[PDB]
């Protein structure tokens, strides 16, 4: 059941101390969110995780195998895979080659991807692939557009279909709906249950609980580094939600 789960994982920039002995647990097809007030670690926690920044002590466990440390290339080959925030260089390729560039070094970023430059695979295989995803992402019709022409959401779903390119167990995201407009945010959530419902297992970071709420079946609160607060299912997530101390760490500067 458990598919993912973190043992004191430790990071430093510099002798600040950006995450503290946090260990987590993520069981296979939930929808796990996580929160806090800026400068909590979330992002760093979700960056050690899918491999872009190195666990200075600790470990990570992806169904009970050690990958603590692993490139993002190799987290790749254990069905890992990280959402990536679209760069302006990509916004002037179509959304068929947005897909792609997720071919090139796959589970790489699109910059460490783009390396490769106009070498933009549009290899029959790979195409075909984008279009059954663009598919169920009911987004084929924007296939020949350019990405930057396309509106916030869409482009929040774009990169989903990026990264579904390569068959992940887990899809890691950092705030996948900011800055979206309420209607398409519980469209792009919605596609997330959807694929829930396939066997898809979710980490999420994100903000604007209004929206996101009634999505998660699972939370976690961060404060200077460390997990303050967890409540799986509903009644445990009104209840921290509830809490005081949670209020709090939003208050006060
Ligand atoms: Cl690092
Ligand atoms: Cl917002």
């Amino acid at each position: 059941m458990e598919i993912l789960r973190t043992e004191n994982i430790v990071k430093y920039f510099g002798e600040f101390k950006a995450l503290d002995g946090v260990s987590i647990s993520v069981n296979k097809g939930d929808v796990t969110l996580i929160i806090g007030p800026n400068g909590s670690g979330k992002s760093t926690l979700i960056n050690v995780i899918t491999g872009f920044l190195k666990a200075d002590e600790g470990r990570v466990y992806f169904e009970n195998k050690d990958i603590t440390n692993k490139e993002p290339a190799e987290l790749y080959h254990y069905g890992i895979v990280r959402t990536f925030q679209t760069p302006q260089p990509l916004k002037e390729m179509t959304v068929l080659e947005n897909l792609l560039i997720g071919e090139i070094n796959p589970g790489e970023s699109p910059l460490n991807s783009l390396f490769y430059k106009k070498w933009i695979p549009k290899e029959e295989e790979m195409v075909e692939k984008a279009f059954k995803i663009l598919e169920f992402l009911k987004l084929s019709h924007l296939y020949d557009r350019k990405a930057g022409e396309l509106s916030g959401g869409q482009m929040k779903l774009v990169e989903i279909g990026r990264a579904l390119m390569t068959n992940p167990k887990m899809i890691v995201m950092d705030q996948p709906i900011a800055g979206v407009a309420p209607g398409l945010a519980h469209d792009i959530f919605n596609h997330v249950l959807e694929l829930k419902a396939k066997g898809i297992t979710f980490l999420i970071i994100e903000h604007r609980l209004d929206i996101v709420l009634n999505y998660i079946d699972h939370l976690y609160v961060m404060f200077n580094g460390q997990i303050i607060a967890e409540g799986r299912g509903e009644e445990e997530i009104k209840n921290v939600l509830s809490d005081p101390k949670v209020v709090e760490i939003y208050i006060g500067e």
